[PDB]
């Protein structure tokens, strides 16, 4: 009866939903794309509702038109993108403000003082972050500030705080339960990720009535269920929770430190399990927490990029210099090269392992001839040298040398990428079957939780490295090329204005 | 010394020249597009000064790049579009009105009366015409007919007729020299291809002052020459001239009776080469003037199709369906066959073997699914289905049956195209190398009046089949499908509103 799992992937451009069988195969899928709001330039904001929205239906559309019903729901997961954050009225579930996503730049004055009365080192002792609009805490605080009364209806309680994961939840459960999981809560820049709860000292700081948080909860446990309808008195468990980074790092099955994977999405992600040892960063990475080989608590390091798939979304809509007829890599590979131009992504700023929040999108050298190509495939090329950056860092934290590189999400599909990434890595990088385990992880969770499965070691053998890319220039070049991103990038921060 | 025989080809679209070299090779060659003026629907023109002055400037353009001068050309020969019309003021040498093409459907009626007062018949005797407004006549009279005092100044002889190389020549000379060549005046339904003359009773009845004709010369003469600057006193001979429909034959050697090509320009040109007897067609083609193997009279089988490159023309300017980048054969192989489609280019009426007038182009068979892939390829083969009836027509009238379709022109090279033609028609097509051969034809006629060669067989090891299209649809697919093109074909005639 309880034959499937259901994963609920909230992301960034668009709410997901997967159907899953014992086999952990993919039965359904469904995708509702929301607004990208954008109130002015360096801010980005959501609907709270439009999320809601997309995500509750698609729920409803992958089991509809695969036929299944409410009652062979085994269980459901949830990832969600991180750090954006929301706010609303308890009584009514109404928002008091948009949400504000993670790549939003707005916090970044809070984050000057921050800098200024000198956290810098208690806040990445105690949460393993670097100040930054990227996260949380300091969004919220806007928020409160910005609101009218919110600060004290907060300590009244009757407003209330949450991530995604938090959100989506608390709406399924019409509001019955208030919980986040230990990879969401441990990005909001208000947990304590060794002590592993909220900071006190941090709640103090941002001003954030204790009263507005959740209940943070365990990866894999059952936090409640939620009533969709079908043959009557029938209720889906919720049973897994982390944050989609995190999540296809243990759709990956990276339980074991020292294990890492590569997502090309929104943005670029790289994590590596670090264990259950918290490692510090020395180069401007961050210290998370991650998935146990049973979403127990681990630690990882993380590589975050704000800008990947995004690009490209950009080149395609905003620039309309592609369609979803026509390829960034149909063009890509039109030329033969950037023709020197180089591309900052810098559209939200900066990050890992830079950090800038007054960086901003750059596109460098331009010549009389460069053409339309020329720049797709710089945008693409971008990307890799990011993860390049972020890579480094990692091993230069990590202590550790990868062998090869794990990838997924879309943009692996990118046969280009890939290898330019592996090329210009000097890696091998590895293209497994299914790109998206992002929602794996969720399933498995949830899964888990609940029994649907005993342990991963079933799921062993799920992973196909479809594709294989052994680099093919040599260092010099690789160098050089490298360089050149390098030049680049300087020459895109601090270019906003404070 | 004199080492270069040049080619002017004046173009329905686009006037060219050409350079070659004693090895009739092509040094070099330079076009320059005008104006296709379109009064109103059916309705074609040219400004006889655009033309001109296109021309003249090729032929600069052409030797400056090349870096030769008026003292190394052998000699000039003289190729154009056949039928269109230009009348001006002797004096003055000032058009009198838009130079009315070929294609214009404006005579049909009078072509109308020529008909009820049937000439049907003597008018096809003596000219080896058809009664369209495709012939110069109709058009001589319509101008006449349509401006004031013109006949009169006409019987006064102030007034001049002429077809391009006509009027291109007395440019050239200043107005010194005012004369056709009989592939030329076979065209204009006034001129007896047998007796060699002005059909007296052709001028009669389209009331036509012989006054404003010019003296008929063979297609291989010294005409007379031009001054066209450098070293002080220099003048280039001009030696040849043919409707380019011809120097094309004459290009591709057809020389022989039984030899025939089939031209893919702004229309289709199929010509076989009848020796020196005029043979009659039972079939709806023409019966034309050409030269023999020293730019003698010859005659042949002709079969024109008013739209051929025109009608990509067309779906590249004003469907904008494609461009310079993305060409026609790119999107029409994008698909596998029509999808039911067919497309009647009866843009400017229809021609061999229909000669509707009334005509207008038309698109049939559509269904929801489709597209524009389907429609730029019914486009493209439209084109053989209509090389299709006349070469029929043809061989009937003929009584032979070509082992292979030699051809030549722009759409030549395109594969999607020469592969079709020959799967229709069921027949080898055999694409050679220089697909401007009209060009050639010229060359060598002038070259010939001039010694610049000896003779042909000199040129016999020039040509070369770049490419053999073999057959690969089946008898029945052959048939069924060319079944459709003459359903739609119908469906196509008779729309004009007399
Ligand atoms: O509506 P269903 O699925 O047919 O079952 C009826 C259920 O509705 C409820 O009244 C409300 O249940 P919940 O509040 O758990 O959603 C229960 O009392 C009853 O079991």
């Amino acid at each position: 009866e309880k034959k499937y799992i259901v994963a609920l992937d909230q992301g960034t451009t668009s709410s997901r939903a997967v159907v899953m069988d014992h086999d952990a195969n993919i039965i359904s899928v469904s995708q509702r794309e929301f607004e990208q709001i954008y109130p002015k330039p360096g801010w980005v904001e959501h609907d709270p509702m439009e999320i809601w929205a997309t995500q509750s239906s698609t729920l409803v559309e992958v089991l509809a038109k695969a036929d299944i019903s409410s009652d062979q729901i085994a269980a459901i997961g949830i990832t969600n993108q991180r750090e954006t954050t929301i706010v609303w009225e308890k009584e009514t579930g109404k928002p008091i403000y948009n949400a504000i996503v993670w790549q939003c730049r707005r916090t970044a004055e809070i984050c000057e003082h921050l800098k200024r009365d000198g956290l810098e080192d208690y806040i990445r002792s105690n949460t393993g972050l670097v100040i930054d609009p990227y996260f949380s805490g300091t969004k919220v605080k806007w928020i409160l500030d910005h609101v009218e009364g919110s600060r004290e209806r907060a300590r009244r309680g009757e407003l209330l705080f949450g991530t995604v994961d938090t959100w989506l939840i608390w709406k399924m459960t019409q509001g019955r339960v208030h919980v986040t999981d230990y990879t969401n809560a441990s990005r909001t820049m208000l947990f304590n990720i060794h002590t592993l709860d909220w900071d006190d000292k941090m709640l103090e700081v941002l001003d954030i009535p204790r009263e507005m948080l959740p209940e943070v909860r365990r990866s894999s446990e059952v936090y409640g269920q939620t009533n969709i309808g079908g043959k009557g008195g029938t209720r889906i468990p919720i049973s897994g929770i982390a944050g989609d980074q995190q999540a296809a790092l243990f759709g990956q099955l990276c339980v074991k430190e020292g294990m890492a994977k590569n997502t090309y999405g929104t943005g670029c992600f790289m994590l590596m399990n670090t264990g259950e040892k918290a490692v510090k960063s020395e180069n401007g990475l961050l210290t998370t927490i991650a998935c146990g080989p049973t979403g127990e608590v681990n630690y990882a390091l993380e590589g975050a990029v704000f800008m990947a798939g995004a690009s490209i979304q950009w080149l395609r809509d905003e620039m309309k210099l592609i369609n979803d007829a026509y390829d960034s890599e149909y063009f890509a590979t039109k030329v033969q090269n950037t023709n020197g131009v180089y591309v900052v992504p810098a559209f939200t700023g900066l990050g890992a392992p830079y950090w800038d929040p007054y960086a901003r999108g750059a596109i460098f050298g331009l010549t009389r001839g460069v053409n339309a190509n020329h720049i797709i495939r710089a945008t693409l090329e971008s990307i890799a040298y990011q993860t390049r950056d972020v890579l480094e860092a990692m091993q230069a934290d990590s202590g550790i040398r990868l062998h090869a590189l794990r990838v997924d999400g879309g943009a692996v599909a990118n046969n280009f990428l890939m290898q330019f990434q592996s090329d210009i890595l000097g890696t091998r990088v590895e293209r497994p079957e299914v790109r998206e385990v992002t929602a794996l992880g969720a399933a498995y969770l949830a899964g888990l939780a609940v029994g649907f499965w005993q342990n991963l070691d079933e799921l062993q053998e799920k992973a196909v490295i479809e594709r294989e890319f052994r680099p093919g220039i040599e260092t010099t070049e690789r160098n050089y090329r490298y360089a050149g991103w390098k030049k680049a990038v300087k020459r895109a921060m601090a270019w906003e204005e404070h």
